[PDB]
């Protein structure tokens, strides 16, 4: 894995592992999400991060995921998959990180993703707009012209996700994160919330359909000692669902999103 | 990853990933277990893991016991090479051993061993190996005994007792998700390792490191099943573990772990 010739993006190849695939012998959506996350960690490291600047570490600010959008066309089965990631400023809202998944053999694009990141205070959990001086510190590592993965006029990543009404059609109650789900800072990995959202999708839908799109807004972080409830409702060959992750007790909303499924 | 010069073992190098480490910035025991499993999968593939006679008879290889000793956990970014190989254990079953080495210093940072038995995949019944299916796997095994844990009266061959109630520690309501299931829709054996350790307190994890883990697989956990994880200190620190179904209290696993100071 290394930065491209200009140094404004990063590339990395991955061989799909045995424990990374599902019932259809192809890489699960959580494995793909982990590979996108891994390539983004190494891009921050290659340009000198450990991804907070010296100014961000002084004021106690961190980058947090606010929205994640992942569209897959072909899930890699032993296959080699190369991912090209890059970041771009989104004015004073925050940052945007895009990915392009390509099959290393056929060279075709087998998927792509985009995420919106915001600047949150490490301790008070309070959000704030990216100040001018902090913004230009990472501008030197971003393409100046707009390079989006999803350039489409009314693209399916900038649409507002509604709140699921009760009763939910499907549900999966009592979901708790384990030590494997926690990261190096002891927080529940963002990829775990993707797997929790999909736990409410029926087994019949998973066995007769494949996941094409997944848009997910991160509202609140799930602490290790918290228990979640996953809810789903069909809103529609293609099938659409409305998802909502919320705490078991107080019913505190932690996530909301939508998924699109295509026939096999 | 490729077979060694003789073809009686397989080697593979791995770069530790960001999402594969814990709070100490070193690879979790479940990630190490996954790497050992992955290298064993490719060793079976590299030699062409059920034969035509086993497929015709409707038989499969199932893990009966797993023993893993780690001395140095590879940190995020480190390269770790694992050398795996199989050996016949007479008519009982098969034994697969691993040697984890640091690719920079060349030293051994860990080693593992597992006992596998021959079970009929449909009726779930353990069957005797028989001479003919045994000689099919002998052409891919070292003839002389090559054990990762060769010590007589070692930590991998001692009988694990059943945990008595009340358990000192516990973690109830553990359910496997779609990520925990494998290609055949079964809960992969690394999830049971993570479930065993869920009952270990946070104080023990934050002030100690996992050195040894011996685990006997008694019953498989179906996707629609809920487990209860129990732990009791028997002592370095030693614990006695027991995984059992929430409802009927059906035992699915039993094992022991040894923890060293940091
Ligand atoms: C107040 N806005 C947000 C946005 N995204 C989040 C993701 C995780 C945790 C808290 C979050 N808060
Ligand atoms: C009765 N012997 C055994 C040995 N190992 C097993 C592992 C998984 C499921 C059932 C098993 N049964």
């Amino acid at each position: 894995g290394s930065l491209t010739e200009d140094g404004l993006s990063y590339k990395e190849k991955f061989v799909v592992r045995s424990y990374e695939v599902g019932s259809n012998k192809t890489a699960t959506v959580e494995t793909i999400a982990n590979l996108l996350q891994e390539v983004g960690c190494n891009h921050a490291q290659s340009v000198g991060f450990s991804a907070t600047t010296t100014t961000m570490r002084k004021l106690h600010l961190i980058w947090v995921t606010a929205r994640m959008h992942i569209e897959i066309y072909k899930y890699p089965a032993g296959d080699v998959v190369e991912i090209e990631t890059w970041c771009q400023s989104e004015g004073r809202i925050g940052t945007r990180r895009d990915w392009i998944l390509k099959d290393s053999v056929t060279g075709e694009v087998t998927g792509r993703a985009t995420s919106k990141w915001v600047m949150m205070n490490q301790d008070t959990r309070r959000l704030q707009k990216v100040s001018d001086d902090v913004r230009d510190e990472y501008l030197v590592f971003c393409p100046q012209e707009p390079r989006l993965a999803f350039p489409e006029e009314n693209n399916r990543s900038l649409k507002k996700i509604p709140k699921l009404e009760d009763p939910a059609q499907y549900s999966m109650i009592g979901l708790k994160p384990r030590r494997a789900d926690l990261d190096m800072n002891q927080h529940v990995n963002n990829v775990t919330y993707i797997g929790w959202v999909l736990e409410s999708i029926p087994q019949e839908i998973v066995d007769t359909h494949e996941l094409q799109v997944i848009t997910l807004d991160y509202r609140r972080e799930c602490q290790q000692d918290d228990v979640v409830d996953s809810l789903t409702t069909t809103t529609s060959n293609d099938s659409q669902f409305l998802h909502l992750l919320r705490l078991s007790g107080d019913g505190q909303e932690i996530n909301r999103g939508t998924t699109l499924w295509r026939k096999k």
